[PDB]
């Protein structure tokens, strides 16, 4: 599923995003965008072998399990197949035990280097939430 920006910004906050840890909702809604386009099947490889997967590109690295990251962790205790669906609750759910972890969103890379210190609310702007 591709979301629309309103669309995904109205998913995040009802599953508890908006403010979550200090990020409005903008930073959330930044970060899909340049991690994913809104793209909930999107996957990237990582140069170290790990693998980014879906609407916040979760790392195999650390948080999910797909079965050919060696040495890697799973710490969402979830296949990283099931951060792919069109329904956002996985990825969510593991976001915020990642936001939770010390980094903040500095975990994700997009975010540090497009949405962090930007006008991020622009990303909710019109929207019905
Ligand atoms: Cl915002
Ligand atoms: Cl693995
Ligand atoms: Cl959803
Ligand atoms: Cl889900
Ligand atoms: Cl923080
Ligand atoms: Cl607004
Ligand atoms: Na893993």
């Amino acid at each position: 599923k591709v979301f629309g920006r309103c669309e995904l910004a109205a998913a995040m906050k009802r599953h508890g995003l908006d403010n979550y840890r200090g990020y409005s909702l903008g930073n959330w809604v930044c970060a899909a965008k340049f991690e994913s386009n809104f793209n909930t099947q999107a996957t990237n490889r990582n140069t170290d072998g790990s693998t980014d997967y879906g609407i916040l590109q979760i790392n195999s690295r650390w948080w999910c399990n797909d079965g050919r990251t060696p040495g890697s962790r799973n710490l969402c205790n979830i296949p990283c197949s099931a951060l792919l669906s069109s329904d956002i609750t996985a990825s969510v759910n593991c976001a915020k035990k990642i936001v939770s972890d010390g980094n903040g969103m500095n975990a994700w890379v997009a975010w540090r280097n497009r949405c962090k210190g930007t006008d991020v609310q622009a990303w909710i702007r019109g929207c019905r939430l």
